[PDB]
């Protein structure tokens, strides 16, 4: 046939057929569509502008860059979860804000199919959205898959804390796609009155953030948020970011004079001389000596007073805003290796004590903010249980995934209930057979290891075993029944109750059913032991 | 008495003035008077901005700078193409967005004169409008002459393809130069309504491009093109220009990630440091060893989109836009000399074999896009003539010309006379008593020679024969009558026959005389070769 | 005991409580109130722009910094004129457009209390606002303070004489100021209505051109110029500023090639470098060897055709124009000690002889600008008086004094009187007890030793005598009363004469007393030696 050339606001744009293996309908495929002014020069540190409209037709074919971040790290990351056979080398560059497209639709005709837009994780210091592959859950479950990027790190988080640089600017370029959606993807087959976001991490951490958000509003109608929400503190910066902007602005060879000359010394800087400070400022890995509450783990997402208006904690105390189906997952061990393995963590014993763990658990700080006087009581609700040396250090792993995901990510979904509004919650327990062989055998459910099945790798990648390919596509299912209904259920699939007040969820696994409570025992001792 | 003060809408402007030899009305002459605001930083590539408008009395009695181009080679040209007698050494400079103006109107009255506009040419690398002395046309025809000039090289018509920079900036500047006409040539003594544009090689071509651009529609009524078409190849580039726009961004130092990076990158480049890239690119001389389908002769006219929304090919095919009196010329030996001294051709032994031109024609490629394939059959119809190596020589230069200007300029005049609009040709054939020194006494009719007779060089400068001087006058009076009535023809004069069915074209020198069906024998050899 | 919390039109702002010895009702301070977006980058030569609205609750609790000049002379000014007890160290940056407001008024209640704005001077190349504490005056006189800052020296004033870079952007700022003022200062308890601005020397200057600018029309009703107004040579760049230009141009490693081309060039360094160039032009300092007639003292005002439409000299000689009360006023000796120190004159020996004083009449040039054809006949009618070397050098200080400041202050306050609007005079002889221990105990009345009386520098340092303390009550007094009615008399207060034809004046001092014809002698030699 011909390559699928869709007219959007903006011009014409060239894609490609793809065809998945027993689908006859080919997917048709966009790379890189621009849905923003690149950021370069004087955009930097500004809100995302509105794309330049081009004369012709625009090739959509190649995968565009990844925001600039460290380049190690960023591919590190995408290899570890990619979806496809073989991991795409992406390039770095300011010029990132681009988006893909994967439309199952046959263009030559109108078609309206839920859209799911997907928002990559990284700590929002890394990551890109070529990284995911959405050729699978396009062609399977019949919907319009849209991979997103935003500024990361520097570029789209510097905060000076005042209208010289509010902050959040990766956000805003989040809430920037979601508008081009609402405005194009109807030549795309989508729906715009259907769209539902989803995203893992620091993406789950922006989904939630969304959906708080009152700039975001009526941009979606469903939110998935895949192990992180925005009660995950490492990623919401409260307080004075003054500092922090000093600490960058001068590790930036930069005056501090004031906000204004910070910023504006800072814009002179080239996209390198950025990378360098960020390398410098060593951001996705833990410190070891030093003062803990000093450590700062990255630049996150803050109160600007445009995107967020008070903290999630305050934010989400209120019902007088609009609200719409969320669900809410975590992953049985959050903290089981991915994480730590990136971050650096002193478990190289495979085993660990009572006095080691309260040591390690008061430098984790920038990563569960637990004060020096509670490490006593937490290490000990957790590890007191055994003597056995190597279970201290599997519970104290639980610690910390309950305290960056478990506990915050249950707190954000009984308020969206009490709020409300339909909401779901699932506990994710599998050890995708695409695991890193670096990855112990034992841990099951870690960080991510559910994209593998919601993004159907099963049909990309080979080696999956018949239940593997069976849970992606019961996955696929739940989502796109979500994406469609606001309701995961639907013939052929395990009963998913609703996340109502017997706090029932689903245990998405190899024996997928539901159960009630989830996290409800911890979620009662940390509210109470943060309630100092 | 006093110096001329003229009120243009963004302000007071004061002039000199300069009579001429016969004539009591003195001449009002300004010079450098800014028609856009400065291209400088941010501004480069981009379409030029309305000036600033200025407090006082601004002095136009200084030359302007010519913009950035190869000092040497520009003076070499201005020197070559001056009509004055002593030629004015320019500077350089990014600034160079200026007009001049010859008025021959008393000032102190309401005077409407027609308005003539000259393009200068230099294949869009070089040239000045500081070259050109309008003083004796304008007293003597008593019409208004301004003088343009638009940004050149990298500067003027850098193109990535796409809308981060889609080009023609030079040509931009000469519509911006047009408009600036209609909104002030009145306080001039000209009339906005009879605005004639013309323009030799280069600036033919500009003028061609104007003729066909729906931006510059109503800001001109009658046009000359003198040696040089839109069908001139080497000044049009077709296909895809994103490879030149790389090979220029990495000779400049840049990085090529992204359309939008290279334009920043570029930005962000010196004046110099674009200069000496424009010298390592080597545009003006022709590349004797290696592959001449890769030798890019410089960087000229594209189809953005805005100026251009297609081929000239494909917009001269349609009649369903808006024309004027065109008037079209070429010289008897367009190759005669200056062209291929400039670009240092190997012809230094006055003489060819049948071997050797095929040699040549094909490193001539960049020039006149004749595959490889053709060159046998060509050099056979050219040279195949006669055996005298030296006659070899004269008729394969007789083979460039026709394809670079004697063809072109042919077909462009008959689709205009087709699509129904009043058209001229004429085909200037004498020898300056002003050529180089260096320029063989055999050559009559070389690139330019009839600029001398437009610009009336035999008032201006000394040793003008009573022949000579008897030419120009006749010159300037068809020239300014087409730019009064649309017709050349006028009382005391040969007549010029309109380019009608017949083909009837003018042939202007020594014995000024009609004649019929220009180039219609080698039009259609070359309609059949190129046909493949 | 709540901080004061004021909401502006662009946000709310935060400031401080403060008592002073004697006064219930604190007053509210507020500091480093922007009042313009930072002049950084491309804004740098261009007019101040609105300044951003911020979203929360802006901190005006730190001194804002003063604008880039010499770090040791802008320091030292300010220790020298400073009416707090400490002097507060400052920092630079060209991010320096802010405002600092003190006001007696009790913010919980609705006040319009008269706003009295006050401009610092420093030859328009160094000062701050933060040196002046508004504290006493706003508190004994009941008035709401603003001390303003403006771009100062090369950020402030440089000018290509054209339309690139018209100059004046200081004043610009200056009316930037007064338009915030007037759209804000009733929410801290100001009647936008009754504003007066005052200054001292070139802030006295910068009060006598707002006064002859149409673009300050209607921000201000009152205006006190304190020895120095619009007459003051020196500070007013008269003729042919292009060479000035190019002198700074070339000096910061600029090219020269056009007016626009020297403003790109200086727009690209960075504040660094031009504050280098600025000290490399050495600015305060007197030149002793060379060309008078070429040492440039420093960037003044111009004639831009924007804040100033022709000279002040042709300005005041019209009255149809707006017109407000004005006070000029002078001190005793304003060439005493604190200008000649600071200029570093030769003054070393203690006398003059009749040939050194033409000698140093002569090369002070830049100040005087006395033709040296001059200089015989004006040393000779001051210095011609005794024989007296030391009382020669008194003499010749007086000579000084009275051409920059003695006679233009008379002539300004006649042509003010003339033109129909209530004017007013002042000559203060007084030494501050807080003069600097380098200052010979008999000058009396030098350059800014008002300023000590006008802000109450009584009651925030120590050792003012009951005789000092009782001077500063009484003019903070006459100048609040004027801020108030347009007239300084009141009860309680010596009879203050209106400057009409009497030329009635007052002398202020140990003896307030009215008196007439102030200068009335020297302004009649004066004008006839210029006069040539
Ligand atoms: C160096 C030069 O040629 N520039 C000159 C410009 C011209 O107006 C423009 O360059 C266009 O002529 O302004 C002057 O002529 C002028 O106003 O007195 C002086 C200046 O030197
Ligand atoms: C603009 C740019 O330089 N990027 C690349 C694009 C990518 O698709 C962009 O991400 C979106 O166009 O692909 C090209 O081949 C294209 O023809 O557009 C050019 C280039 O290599
Ligand atoms: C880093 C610094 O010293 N600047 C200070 C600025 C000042 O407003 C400006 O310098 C003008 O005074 O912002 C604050 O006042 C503020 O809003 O909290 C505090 C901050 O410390
Ligand atoms: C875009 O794709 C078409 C064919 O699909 C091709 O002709 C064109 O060159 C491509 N554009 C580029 C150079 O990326
Ligand atoms: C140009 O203008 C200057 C001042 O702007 C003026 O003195 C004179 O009339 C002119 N000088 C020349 C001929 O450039
Ligand atoms: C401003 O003052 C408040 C107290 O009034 C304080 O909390 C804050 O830290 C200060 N500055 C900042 C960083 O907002």
């Amino acid at each position: 046939s011909s390559p699928p050339v869709v007219d959007t606001v903006h011009g014409k744009v060239l894609g490609k057929f793809v065809s998945l293996e027993g689908f006859a309908q080919p997917v048709a495929i966009f790379l890189g569509i621009p849905f923003a002014k690149p950021p370069l020069g004087p955009l930097r540190f500004t809100p995302p502008q509105p794309a330049e409209p081009w004369s012709f037709v625009k090739n959509a074919t190649s995968y565009p860059p990844m925001c600039t971040q460290d380049p190690k790290a960023g591919q590190l990351l995408s290899e570890l979860f990619t979806n496809r056979k073989e991991n795409i080398p992406l390039k770095l560059s300011e010029d990132c804000l681009y988006l893909n497209i994967y439309t199952p639709a046959d263009l030559t005709k109108k078609n309206r199919l839920p859209v799911m837009v997907w928002i990559h994780g990284g700590g929002l210091m890394v990551g890109a959205a070529s990284t995911y592959d959405g050729l699978a859950l396009a062609a399977h479950e019949n919907v319009v898959v849209v991979t997103i990027q935003y500024r990361l790190g520097i570029w789209g988080f510097f905060s000076t804390g005042d209208e010289h640089s509010r902050g959040n600017w990766g956000h805003l370029d989040q809430v920037a796609a979601l508008r081009w959606v609402q405005d194009n993807i109807a030549s795309f087959g989508g729906n715009p009155g259907s769209v539902t976001i989803f995203g893992e991490s620091a993406g789950g951490e922006s989904v939630s953030v969304l959906v708080l958000s009152p700039l975001a509003k009526n941009l979606f109608h469903r939110a998935i948020s895949e192990s992180g929400v925005a009660l995950t503190s490492v990623l919401v910066k409260k307080g004075d970011v003054k500092p922090l902007a000093e600490q960058i602005a001068i590790t930036a060879g930069c005056k501090t004079t004031t906000s204004a000359v910070m910023v504006h010394c800072l814009r002179q800087k080239t996209e390198e001389e950025l990378l360098e400070t960020t390398l410098k400022m060593k951001f996705l890995s833990l410190d070891l000596q030093g003062d803990p509450r000093e450590s700062q783990p990255l630049l996150g997402t803050v109160i600007d007073g445009m995107l967020l208006l008070k903290t999630p904690e305050e934010l989400q105390a209120e019902r007088n805003f609009h609200t719409v189906p969320y669900m809410v997952g975590i992953n049985k061990q959050e903290f089981g290796w991915l994480i730590p393995m990136l971050m650096s963590y002193p478990l190289s014993e495979g085993q660990l004590d009572q006095k080691t763990a309260m040591s390690l658990l008061w430098k984790s700080y920038p990563l569960v903010c637990i004060a020096k006087e509670l490490i006593p009581e937490a290490t000990e609700k957790y590890l007191g249980g055994t003597d056995d040396t190597v279970k201290k250090k599997d519970l104290f792993l639980d610690l910390i995934a309950d305290v960056m995901f478990g506990v915050p990510s249950v707190i954000v979904a009984r308020n969206h209930r009490d709020a409300g509004a339909p909401t779901y919650m699932y506990e994710f327990q599998y050890r995708p057979s695409f695991s890193s062989d670096m990855k112990p055998k034992t841990v099951i459910g870690d960080h991510g290891d559910e994209l593998f099945s919601v993004f159907g790798a099963p049909f990309l990648k080979e080696g999956a075993s018949e239940e593997e390919i069976r849970l992606s596509k019961m996955v696929m299912k739940f989502w796109a029944n979500f994406a469609r209904n606001g309701n995961p259920n639907g013939e052929g699939l395990p009963h998913w109750p609703e996340y109502n007040q017997k706090e029932g969820y689903l245990q998405i696994g190899a024996n997928t059913q539901a159960a009630q409570k989830l996290k409800d025992k911890e979620v009662a001792f940390w509210t109470n032991l943060f309630a100092k």
